[PDB]
């Protein structure tokens, strides 16, 4: 009786009110695209002065739902094919040419073996191998990040969304804004919701994360879109929600192999025609765009269902009272 | 009476047959690779008559069930790190060296400030800044454009799938179908179904698009593979279908942030050995290949479960007939 | 009685012990990044001696949960906007002027016609088209493959996975493991299997194919990653669980269209500042890196439920030994 009536608000409050199983249910199906805008200013030993534009630090150009912005940097230049004493590691190091066989390539050394064992320097020896020469200095990378700059940049967001049941289509940027909007605006919680152009520095930060720490080592930053609607709601709401997650880093208590970094290359013809190459081991943020959601909207069959497969149990527990 | 006839007709009819309930049922795992080819060519002002290659348009040249054609750009070209006029704006203007704070970079300016008022033009005066220089002009993207010859490219789209579940590989390269084929054949519904190398130009239109419109401010394309298989039915149906969709241009009455585009850039060593730089603003359509399917076959186990799960509902019908 | 014994040590055996239906259930979120390393030597006529890193083989540098080796090339240098015979085809050949119209440009051809007839060889006449010439000649690719060394190559992955419902964050990187490991190690069954850096030719291998073949016309390579947990265990499982596949290749009686290349370029100016570039058509393996997972951890709401579940059919097996 108070069970009936317990069981009978559940079939109504909670699962087909509260879980709206009135509503047929469809997810979203979403295309992004990205722009970030920006231009960074290194000092050097040396290049002089340097601005590092768009499509300087945007490795590659575009991606499907993804965006690698260059944080910090080291860099090689004028590397070519020729031999060079192997950087000074257990593995490297050496007393006579008979250390080193010619031809011997590993894994984690810098080239393959000439072999001849060469002054690295005053004290030590080294294997001479055939590689990109000079080699890649063996350093850290530098602290402050050498595009600090890269915090204060922009990305346009730009995403379309569709819910295919629904014949239902729309895009994250709402019909509320225009062009100048675009023109101007930088999305805030506060006082810009609905621009869909974000600070990275802004990003990383609402994450709890501080941009001038991880652009040091790089990383990777989540951006989730989430589309959820009541299409039985008008068409005003279903806008999407943004949160922002730090996806790398699961236990920070490590020092092992922290951060995100690759090697690049820039490739040149010097005068005599033979290829010199500037070689870049580059650390950044790489930003994963995320779109999900759920799409409810009313139909008849999933609540009549719903509802039918409520009192099957409304009237099983007055059942399971005697039954025992 | 004809309650049950009904709900019965139904366990067998709408679950048992129509439903596929007689089947275990897996989804599909995908893998795609995609080629471009064609040539297009252009003449501007000016770099003479130029040709444009699969290396030239395709950025980058390859991603994991996508691909991106350039169809539109802004070059310019010769560009090197020094100071420039940036391009006049409200916020870049001015009358005096006052109004330009040496340092001064903010996302939207043509680079950092040196800062001193310097001539733009005859009549407007603009903040100098350190850039790679000329900056590029400010116009619209060409009407015609540029690539149109990109319409009609093709694209031969490799798809491998596996069904897990009942050891299934297949290819959406038929059997019926060898390499002199590939040679000739350009997909098309009536006279080549089987061919997979399709023309840009018709996997746009299919989609009731027009390409030489798209393709003067870019957008994105999807592309889906659809693999649903009845494998109770011969292993020769379980063909691949193909329907194709424009993805970006939720809300096409906007004018706000139309289309796809990218800045990217190509790096010189001139004679002094100093970097030179040419930039692209590229417009294109990224295509998206999705890959989707259901796979059932016979088990007894899921006919069994769905006809126990079938006369519960089918002998409560009567059931609550007397019940309520 | 045997019945009813035989369908409540199923309730509580099948689905409550055996299903784990005593537990909430939450699947993977998850983030991977790679890095390759080694170097690979080559002899050719006539590069000289020539070395390819990590920079040279890895195209784009980075990509989202994927990564592509270089194995095989055909290389076509100091190619420049210029006119050249096409190569010789059905489609290509001529006798006269007459058979090439100028502007004719389809996709199969080698450029945009001239349209003259100018010898292609001794023997043969072909239309001169405007295109990158000299065009790419036409070969097989090296069998052994230039890049053989590749197999040799390792690969860092690195995994960071969460599981929101559970607050659980764990990296692929095991907490038993440290910096000096992945200074040496390399991931083998027997000895080494928490080292995430794995030997190109031990993934191939490992899903029983044959790098020096496969490395000749390219391929893909999955990579599956598979975090499943109870987390009612403790947390030292949870370990990821590596699986390798050949995603490629579904019909291997199959001569048409097998393997994966592209074509891609590097571009210079010349002494004149007249563009020049190389074009590479390479062969390669893209590796897939996909991340599944399941986690399980004890609620009570479920086992109700199940439990609840369980007696409906339990009970209605007595029901239904009459009910026929
Ligand atoms: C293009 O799209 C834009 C984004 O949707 C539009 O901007 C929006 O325009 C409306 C008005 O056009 C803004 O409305 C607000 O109204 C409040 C009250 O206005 C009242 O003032 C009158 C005085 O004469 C009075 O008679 C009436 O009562 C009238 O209604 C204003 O107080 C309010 O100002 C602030 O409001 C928000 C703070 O809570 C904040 O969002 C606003 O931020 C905007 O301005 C600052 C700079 O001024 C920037 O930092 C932001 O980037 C942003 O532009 C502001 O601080 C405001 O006037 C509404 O705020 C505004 N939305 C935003 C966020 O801009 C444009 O109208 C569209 N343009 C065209 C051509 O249609
Ligand atoms: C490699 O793979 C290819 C694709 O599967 C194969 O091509 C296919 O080959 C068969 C025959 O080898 C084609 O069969 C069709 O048969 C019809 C009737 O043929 C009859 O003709 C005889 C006359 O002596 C008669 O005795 C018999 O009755 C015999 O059966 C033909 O009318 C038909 O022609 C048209 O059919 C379709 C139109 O509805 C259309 O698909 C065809 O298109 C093809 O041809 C045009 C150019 O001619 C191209 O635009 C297309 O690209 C395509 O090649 C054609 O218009 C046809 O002969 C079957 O059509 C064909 N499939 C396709 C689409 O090519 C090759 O046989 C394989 N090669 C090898 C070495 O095995
Ligand atoms: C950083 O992280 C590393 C990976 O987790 C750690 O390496 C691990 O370290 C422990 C010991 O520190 C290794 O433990 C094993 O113990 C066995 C028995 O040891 C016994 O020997 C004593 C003799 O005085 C005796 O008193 C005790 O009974 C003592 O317990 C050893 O037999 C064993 O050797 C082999 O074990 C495995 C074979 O089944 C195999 O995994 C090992 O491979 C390792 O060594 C070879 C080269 O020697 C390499 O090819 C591998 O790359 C690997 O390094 C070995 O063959 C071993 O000592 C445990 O094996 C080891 N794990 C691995 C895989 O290295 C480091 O300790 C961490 N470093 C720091 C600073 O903490
Ligand atoms: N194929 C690979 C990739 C990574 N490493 C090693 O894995 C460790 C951590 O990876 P990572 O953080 O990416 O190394 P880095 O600090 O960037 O150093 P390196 O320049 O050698 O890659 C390093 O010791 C690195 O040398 C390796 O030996 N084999
Ligand atoms: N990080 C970004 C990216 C975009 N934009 C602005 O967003 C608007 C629309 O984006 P898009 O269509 O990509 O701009 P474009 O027409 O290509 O112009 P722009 O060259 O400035 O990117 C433009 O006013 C653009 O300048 C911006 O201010 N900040
Ligand atoms: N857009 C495309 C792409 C592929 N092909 C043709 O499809 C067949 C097989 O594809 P693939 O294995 O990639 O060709 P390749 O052997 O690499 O030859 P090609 O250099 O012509 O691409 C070849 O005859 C190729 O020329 C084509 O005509 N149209
Ligand atoms: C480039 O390398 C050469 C030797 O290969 C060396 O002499 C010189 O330092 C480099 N040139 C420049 C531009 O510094
Ligand atoms: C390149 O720039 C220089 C000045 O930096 C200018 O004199 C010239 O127009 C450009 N050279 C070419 C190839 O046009
Ligand atoms: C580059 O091409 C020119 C003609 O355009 C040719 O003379 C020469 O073989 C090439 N130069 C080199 C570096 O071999």
């Amino acid at each position: 009786r108070f069970t009936q009536a317990l069981v009978i608000a559940y079939v109504i409050g909670y699962v087909c009110v509260y879980n709206k199983g009135y509503q047929d249910t469809d997810t979203v199906l979403s295309s992004v695209t990205t722009k970030v805008k920006g231009i960074a200013l290194t000092k050097t030993s040396e290049l002089g002065e340097r601005i590092w534009d768009v499509a300087d630090y945007i490795i590659p150009p575009q991606e499907d739902g993804s965006f690698f912005v260059l944080t910090n940097m080291i860099i090689t230049t004028n590397q070519t094919q020729s031999k060079c004493a192997e950087n000074p590691t257990p593995a490297s190091t050496c007393t006579s040419h008979r250390d080193c066989k010619r031809g011997f390539n590993d894994a984690r050394g810098d080239g393959v073996r000439t072999g001849r064992c060469v002054s690295y320097s005053a004290s030590v020896k080294t294997c001479e191998v055939l590689s990109w020469c000079p080699l890649e200095k063996i350093v850290d990378p530098p602290n402050p990040p050498l595009l600090a700059d890269a915090e204060r940049f922009t990305v346009l967001i730009k995403n379309n969304i569709r819910y295919p049941k629904f014949n239902f289509n729309k895009r994250n940027i709402l019909p509320n804004i225009n062009s100048s909007y675009l023109t101007h605006c930088v999305f805030s919680r506060k006082t810009d919701p609905d621009c869909p152009i974000f600070r990275l520095g802004d990003i990383v930060g609402e994450a709890e994360e501080d941009f001038q720490i991880m652009a040091v080592r790089g990383g990777v930053m989540g951006v989730q879109i989430r589309w959820d609607c009541d299409l039985d709601m008008p068409q005003s709401w279903c806008v999407p929600r943004y949160t922002f997650r730090r996806l790398d880093n699961k236990d920070p208590d490590n020092n092992v192999a922290p951060g995100y970094n690759f090697r690049f290359a820039k490739y040149y013809k010097n005068s005599d025609g033979t290829e010199t190459r500037t070689l870049i081991k580059g650390y950044g943020i790489r930003f994963d765009v995320m779109v999900f959601g759920q799409a409810g909207k009313f139909n008849i069959i999933p609540t009549l269902l719903n509802i039918g497969a409520g009192l099957a149990l409304l009237g099983l527990v007055n059942v399971i009272c005697d039954w025992i």
